[PDB]
């Protein structure tokens, strides 16, 4: 199996807090540490394939969002984790192989991938996380 | 005293110009070097507490933003300051504190910290100036 | 000529794709290497001064966009050839990466980006250009 790097990037972005949470200026995606229970919503990440008809449509994530089985979000201090499943909302068919996430079938599909927590998490540490994700396709 | 990280950050972009001004892109903040007198309105930071009904919400400034005593945005150059005064616009009783601006009473506010130009400053070279907050609470 | 600084800096951005082309994440602007022929559009820059009744408005590049104005990819290695152009078709003037207006006065307008020379073997990737608001003087 092979990833071709085709399309744009999109960059999840999380912010960790206690309970009392502040937030400072323009609306961001945020939760407390004890709302990361196990499957957990954190957000979703618009998908839209184009002249893919024939092709597999594919994301990729950044080499330290992914250590084996599992993604994850990383730390802007590129320490802490938050592992998560990602899944399509329509519940069609995808697989996951070595940082990459391909759809089980060809055509343009267009949808949305949730993110969610994998695993309980909530001694996870305050702070900001992120998961990058770039579009392509697979081959097989 | 003591502040506790627990929101996100927002950063305030200031681009200081001549007279003759050139808006290239998106909007955004700038204003003429002429326009840094004393108390000059630059922006607004707009803030939303949550869970926060029994804790003192707080907002603290990047390292290189305060220099004690004084709150200051930071050209890019990493040189040039802007000294500001930050201030909610509901007359709220705050305190500063080694770069932490904590409200005087518990509490989820919501509001408006107004930064503006403390002490004439119109000679500020122009560029680009920042000022970044991160939202928390404080204790005692 | 100089080049005054005094204005914000816009960036443009692309992403250059293949045929199938996956887009992730909020919009922004994409095109298939088969798009990038000579003159084909890459997008817009607005463009607004304000104060330079008297003066020569102008626009500088950063100094890895301009040799001739490039993009630059993210690797940074391949580049874009394009020309800018004022849609309504005022007279400007490129000094070395600064391109200038030929007259004084406080302009508006878009700034088109125009590829420069068939690309269409341009590597897949995300190419910028960044271009900084001021004014000119000789």
């Amino acid at each position: 199996g092979s990833f071709t790097p085709s399309g744009t990037t999109g960059t999840t972005k999380l912010t960790v807090t206690e309970k009392c949470q502040v937030r400072v200026g323009d609306l961001t995606v945020a939760k407390t540490r004890g709302q990361l229970t196990d499957a957990a919503p954190i957000g979703p990440v618009t998908v839209q394939a184009l002249g893919c008809d024939a092709r597999q449509v594919a994301l990729k994530a950044d080499t330290d969002n992914f250590e084996q089985g599992k993604f994850f979000l990383i730390s802007d201090n590129n320490r802490d984790k938050l592992y998560v499943n990602i899944r399509p909302t329509d519940n069609s068919a995808w697989t996951t192989d070595n940082g990459v996430f391909y759809k089980n079938d060809v055509g343009s599909w267009g949808g949305i991938i949730g993110i969610y927590v994998d695993g309980q998490q909530t001694n996870t540490p305050p702070g900001n996380y992120t998961l990058t994700l770039t579009g392509g396709y697979w081959a097989k």
